[PDB]
């Protein structure tokens, strides 16, 4: 069928419907008194599934948008149809059909092309087309437009998602999860922006459903999305909101806005675009950092990335192999000399990151003409802490010679530990870094931890209860309190700063990388 029964909360009509009025799908009961949330959420694969199971499919939301949102008008015809994909590997029935309910009942057929279910090499009961066919059957209770289509063997992300896109017919095509609910008029909004310029991939900012309880709640997050140096997408923190240009430091919450950085793999773009700035990296190994690659070679490769404000999405936030590693590996190539930092933070790994594929990518970037990654932090990120890196000064031991022992992480570079004193040994656990345009001394496989005089490490805030001065002398100066850290007695203490005093002064390599990033042979 096509469409049957519309109406508002239900664009599409009664979804799920069996030919005798009663819905092809058995609710569950309340889930029991006596549940172990722990266990639960595995049961789950990350959230409470005994509760999922006891939600109807027709969930109504709550209108995350903000006010000014509404005010706006789309004509419908006037805009370009899309073909929502989404990807889904084991994921339970109520989640996955909760997901197609939310985007039928929630998107006017006048615009969606098609839904594309993409199996990824499932084998729950269920899905398998040796199974017992309650996915399949349940699918024609549904419009045509929903499709679905297998994978033999699981693929990953970057492969699941290729699979949808390739099969899409839509110009635009949107990318989301299965484990989602929408927010009114959310598609609307991505059209409308890639109708006016092709070149845009645009993010719906992304709400939340929390694991144990399913409440509806908001993502918080903003816009803009850097990156840290262990190759992950990381929300603008205040101090990098402002180093933006003054118009852009609080905008509309209607008006887009630029990011460097994916937030995960949910988006729009126009199908022909996407694979002329390159598609995915179909050599990522399972599932890890594709976004990164894809905002790095995007903005290289004359495109942009942008949100949408008013596009808002839940998404349950949940509570390998050596495919994580080879993915950051890959992303590096993108990033020219800053790979040698990144790569240290990462812990200077050694793995098979697929080269020879590897260089094929690389002819890929020349022969497009894509720009470097210091054009990347000089224009689309210079609100970073390390645009270049001869802000990174320091990389290496911070040693002590009068008591002959360096500073160790004590295997903690999370936040949170107290930092010790050890015998030098050359390790990983007693490197530290400094980010000069924020006075951070971090350890070189965290940049999120950062020294305090207390003697512990914290999470890095951008601020004076962080600021450090490496002296001309080598003392370590907190600046707020113009006191110096000392290495007396085995022990970190904040003493008055006296370059006569053998105790507070400290030697750290200097950190003069190459100006060319060397792969590591494999």
């Amino acid at each position: 069928e096509v469409l049957e029964g519309a109406g508002p909360g239900r664009l599409h009509g009664r979804l799920g419907i069996k030919p005798d009025g009663q819905p092809g799908y058995t609710r569950a009961p309340s889930p029991p008194t006596d549940l172990s949330m722990p266990q639960a959420l595995a049961r789950g694969g990350g959230f409470n599934l005994y509760l999922s199971d006891h939600l109807e499919l027709d969930r109504t939301a709550p209108d995350a948008r903000h006010a000014s949102c509404r005010q706006l008008h789309y004509d419908l015809s006037t805009l370009p149809k899309a073909s929502v994909i989404i990807v889904f590997y084991n994921e339970p029935f109520s989640t996955l059909m909760r997901s197609v309910h939310s985007v039928l009942n929630g998107t006017p057929p006048q615009i969606l092309e098609e839904l594309i279910l993409v199996d990824d090499g499932s084998t729950l009961p269920y899905i398998r087309e040796d199974g017992n066919q309650q996915l399949v059957e349940y699918l024609k209770l549904l419009p045509a437009k929903v499709r679905l289509i297998r994978n033999e063997v699981r693929k990953g992300i970057v492969g699941a998602r290729m699979k949808g896109i390739r099969a899409s017919r839509a110009p635009i095509f949107a990318i989301l999860d299965s484990h989602i609910e929408v927010s009114p008029q959310w598609l609307e909004p991505l059209l409308l922006r890639i109708k006016e310029d092709s070149r845009r991939v645009v993010m719906p900012q992304i709400d939340g459903i929390d694991a144990e309880t399913f409440k509806h709640i908001a993502g918080g997050i903003g816009c803009k999305l850097g990156f840290l140096w262990k190759l992950m997408e990381h929300s603008y923190e205040g101090h990098q909101t402002a180093r933006l240009p003054p118009e852009e430091r609080q905008p509309s919450p209607t008006d887009f806005q630029t990011s460097p950085a994916m937030a995960g793999g949910l988006f729009a773009a126009n199908k022909a675009f996407f694979f002329d700035v390159g598609a995915y990296d179909e050599d990522f190994q399972f599932w890890g950092t594709e976004n990164l690659e894809l905002s790095f070679r995007l903005w290289q490769c004359g495109g942009v990335l942008e949100c949408a404000p008013c596009s808002r999405v839940y998404h349950i936030f949940r509570k390998p192999g050596d495919s994580i590693t080879i993915n950051k590996m890959r992303t590096m190539l993108w990033m020219d000399e800053y790979a040698d930092l990144a790569w240290r933070v990462i812990g200077k790994p050694r793995v098979n990151y697929r080269p020879e594929s590897l260089e094929k990518r690389r002819e890929w970037r020349k022969r497009k003409g894509c720009k470097s990654f210091r054009w990347f932090m000089e224009n689309v990120f210079p609100e970073g802490d390390v645009v270049t890196l001869d802000d990174v000064p320091y990389l290496g031991p911070l040693r002590n010679d009068k008591i002959g022992m360096c500073l160790d992480n004590m295997g903690w570079a999370s936040p949170g530990h107290a930092v010790g004193l050890e015998y030098c040994h050359g390790g990983d656990t007693q490197t530290f870094m400094f980010f000069r345009k924020v006075g951070h001394v971090m350890p070189v496989n965290d940049d999120e931890a950062c020294l305090q005089p207390s003697g512990r490490l914290d999470w890095c805030r951008g601020t004076a209860q962080f600021w450090w001065d490496f002296t001309s002398s080598g003392q370590l100066m907190f600046r707020e309190t113009k006191q110096c850290l000392s290495a007396f007695g085995r022990k970190l203490r904040m003493v008055e700063c006296d370059d006569t005093d053998p105790y507070q002064i400290w030697s750290w390599t200097a950190y003069n990388p190459p100006d060319t990033f060397t792969f590591p042979s494999v």
